[PDB]
């Protein structure tokens, strides 16, 4: 494990899942609400997953090496085999809160898996120029997404409880805000143009994925608006 | 890129790929129908896929080399992780027009499920005879997709609206004739018994996707069919 | 196919599978109750993909190499690829049955791919220590699932249809039975502490398996739970 400088924030990562994955684990238990219970399903699958792809990072499995540039480059490939499952279920938190029709959600679970499977070929890609064509077509898929949060999304939200708006509007801003970080961070970092080493740029997914999936649940699992209208 | 002569039929597969996905993808714009944006994005994520694994091919990422008969075969494995998403869909766009009941459905995509991944496992077997065995499993898992199109769907689609029945007839035509080529075209051709070069055969697959994804959505999104019986 | 002495049992497996599927879909031929519909088409489902990976595994395709220990050890891998996609069936086959809430059913798949996800992550590492980490996700993965099964679905099934309520009850003590013997079986076997060699755990699985699935078949589609009430 510590023959590689990252490992303490991959070990800081998985630990901060695993803990953030019990407490929403506990926080649901007493919950009967379906609605609610919808949301603490997705929304406490994600960091279990992610728990599992950094614990598989840390112990050295998620690693693979990948030849360009005339080396060896170290490549961990886990991420996208948990960002694949959990930027979804992310994304169905924010569609079950504005009601969204099903055509929508079904166009931006595609954008999303379309945004990491080309991250994940990039990132493999033996060729050093073609990676960021991959980056590129990866980095359209992800506009759209966005896109779609902001004019499809938020005057639907308008029009619902005032509780689902004020979160949305919360988590859809938090969203945008840090998912336009990590194809900065894997261009100049040891995926892209090498400028960020690969402990700094570990250090820089892990807080954006414990913001992203751990404080995104934390502002969700908190609101009104998970639940039902009821007396 | 050009040391492999059947490269202008990847880069022709990629163009039409991708400016089909656009037309598509503009043609929705102005769409508010929640039926009708429902076939949209399906309509829409089938050749933007389809452009993505075209465009692997193009670069070299998505060709292996399987040994066979003494012989370092050249397989395009980005086909199945093509065919995986985008025959479902096809098919879903079928279901969604007739209103099929769910257990259909899910019967129609495993049985798809079934055809690719045995399709792919054929591709990569080792043992030359055994590639037969799976082909065979795999065609037929296609014809009980096709009798389920004839003899479950067509019944169905005569007691709905009168243009969402010529409209699936049409369609169900297209793709019996169309998908039924693709098992001919694996037998002949450089996965099966080797009588048709590997260049030929990545026209033909050409022609059948750009004929069974664009020409598909094209019959499909200028049809009344998906849009919701409205005043 | 002979030189492996396991071979036998993944042929009678395989023959046990096939035979299996090919009863359910002639039983499920003359079936048009909706409900009935789903229910068949995942029960066939089921075997039907068990079937394709015994195949691949008596063929030898379904198997590889992995170091540890100082040894060559063989894993057979389609195990996982087969369980990935059963164990969410099998467990939606019970969710239908008492009327599953969506989170209810979210939470189990999702914690069923978690099981099988880290038992292929385990089966595959070269650390033999990390094996048994992996092994401990997933038994505490599968742990959750039987709490379910246990503390959410008996008494929502007690307040539905007495059919669909004996039904479910002896289904799932069928499940919890069966699925409790896996990790063990795991874990004294090849994959684990190599107590007991691999054509014993092969026959052991093979057991297991045609019991979890052609057996579970047997007793769900002769219910008529099954079937909505109707006159
Ligand atoms: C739980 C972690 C999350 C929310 C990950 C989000 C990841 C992205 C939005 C990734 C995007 C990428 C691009 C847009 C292009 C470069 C490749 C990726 C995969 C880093
Ligand atoms: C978008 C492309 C489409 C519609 C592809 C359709 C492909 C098939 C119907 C493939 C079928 C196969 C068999 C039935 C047996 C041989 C292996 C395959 C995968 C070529
Ligand atoms: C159709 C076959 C079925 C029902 C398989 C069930 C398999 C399990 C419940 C497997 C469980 C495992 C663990 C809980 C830990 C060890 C690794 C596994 C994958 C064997």
């Amino acid at each position: 494990i510590t023959g590689r400088p990252e490992w303490i924030w991959l070990a800081l990562g998985t630990a901060l899942m695993g803990l953030g994955t019990l407490y929403f684990l506990v926080k649901g238990m007493g919950v009967s609400d379906p609605d609610a219970k919808k949301f603490y399903a997705i929304t406490t699958l994600v960091p279990a997953i992610a728990f599992t792809m950094y614990l598989s990072m840390l112990l050295g499995y998620g690693l693979t090496m990948v030849p360009f540039g005339g080396e060896q480059n170290p490549i961990y490939w886990a991420r996208y085999a948990d960002w694949l499952f959990t930027t979804p279920l992310l994304l169905l938190d924010l569609a079950l809160l504005v009601d969204a029709d099903q055509g929508t959600i079904l166009a931006l679970v595609g954008a999303d898996g379309i945004m990491i499977g080309t991250g994940l070929v990039g990132a493999l890609t033996k060729v050093y120029s073609y990676r960021f064509v991959w980056w590129a077509i990866s980095t359209a898929a992800m506009l759209y997404i966005l896109y779609v949060l902001f004019f499809g999304f938020t005057s639907k939200a308008e029009s619902m409880r005032p509780e689902v708006a004020s979160t949305f509007k919360v988590l859809r801003n938090v969203t945008v805000v840090l998912w336009s970080a990590y194809p900065v961070v894997w261009l100049i970092g040891s995926e892209g143009a090498g400028i960020v080493p690969l402990n700094i740029e570990t250090l820089l997914f892990m807080v954006l994925d414990v913001s992203a999936k751990v404080g995104f649940g934390l502002i969700l699992l908190r609101s009104r608006a998970i639940f039902g209208e009821a007396e």
